[PDB]
């Protein structure tokens, strides 16, 4: 079990994605290979958990909460945190993530705040959705102007595709505000992008309110919510990757899910080195008046 973080895989051979023949060995693999990647996200934040046990051509079940758990190594937190549930989850090991494969884990979503303090969030997320028959060319766009308006807050945000359609906008902030108070900015950022160009971006939640439009999601923003984490699997076709990146490529990508979990390796062997987030742990900002009034 060196290739899968010590952890033993049941039914090893059965498929996750036959589409590329991928099997569920290949993915305890891949977590195992790459376990300190994902925990660049997931050390220190409660995780949700995305199980498909019969593979992307099965239903999915999205797990928060776990009684009793068969993952050696995984993290039960304390009920008092989400009160009429069993534990939040945790994961802080490979032993732990490749542990979670076996139980069949395919995404992991991890919430905006962490461990030293669950009521102050230490970061904000934006998703932006497209309409799904919108031109790609659409999302760039959507997502240059997104960034713009976060460098006139002073704001400094780090992007990574979604590995689904669009793409995720991470804003870090210190631990000094509270759920409400985040979530707020971030639907105020929405809001603000909605009234500026109407033509593109949507502040309100639902397909039938983004026709042939972007809607600017912050929801994900809410306690308890999540967002899948910087080079964790998606459960779809071709079992894409959800990638940070640099500003500067933008314009270059091609799609929402253009790098999936066989590619990963050769992404990072372009990249040699260079970090699309080198500069996320280091970054200090707070929501301040000076952002309000801008809004
Ligand atoms: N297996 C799938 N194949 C195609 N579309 C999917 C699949 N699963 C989910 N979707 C679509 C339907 C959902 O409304 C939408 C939101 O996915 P979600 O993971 O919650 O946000 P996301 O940002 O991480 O991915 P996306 O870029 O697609 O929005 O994705
Ligand atoms: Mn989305
Ligand atoms: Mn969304």
């Amino acid at each position: 079990r060196a290739a899968t973080a010590g952890v033993r895989i049941s039914h090893p051979q059965r498929l996750i994605d036959p589409s590329i023949q991928a099997s569920k060995l290949e993915l305890a693999e891949f977590h195992a290979r790459y376990a300190d990647l994902l925990l660049r996200d997931l050390r220190e934040r409660p995780v949700s958990l995305v199980r498909g046990p019969d593979g992307i051509g099965g239903e999915l079940f999205f797990q928060k909460h776990a009684a009793r758990l068969k993952i050696p190594g995984i993290v039960q937190l304390d009920p008092a945190l989400d009160p009429g549930h069993p534990p939040l989850l945790q994961i802080r090991s490979a032993e732990a993530l490749v542990g979670a494969v076996q139980m069949g884990s395919i995404e992991f979503h991890t919430w905006n705040a962490s461990l030293a303090n669950l009521e102050r969030p230490d970061r904000f997320v934006l998703d932006l959705d497209p309409d799904p028959a919108l031109p790609w060319k659409r999302m760039l766009e959507a997502t240059q102007l997104s960034l713009t308006l976060l460098d006139e807050l002073g704001l400094r945000a780090f992007l990574k595709t979604s590995g689904g359609k669009g793409m995720h906008l991470l804003v870090p902030l210190e631990r000094r505000h509270g759920w409400d108070e985040v979530k707020d900015f971030a639907q105020a950022i929405s809001q603000h992008l909605a009234r500026l160009m109407p033509e593109r971006f949507s502040a309100v939640s639902g397909p039938r309110n983004r026709v042939g439009k972007i809607f600017v999601d912050y929801l994900r923003n809410s306690r308890g919510a999540s967002t899948v984490a910087a080079y964790s699997v998606r459960a779809r076709e071709g079992l894409p990757v959800s990638v940070p990146v640099f500003r500067e490529e933008l314009d270059s990508l091609q799609g929402a899910n253009q790098w999936n979990l066989r590619s990963l390796p050769q992404r990072l062997d372009e990249l040699a080195g260079d970090d699309p987030w080198a500069d996320y742990a280091g970054t200090r900002q707070r929501i301040s008046a000076a952002m309000r009034r801008q809004l």
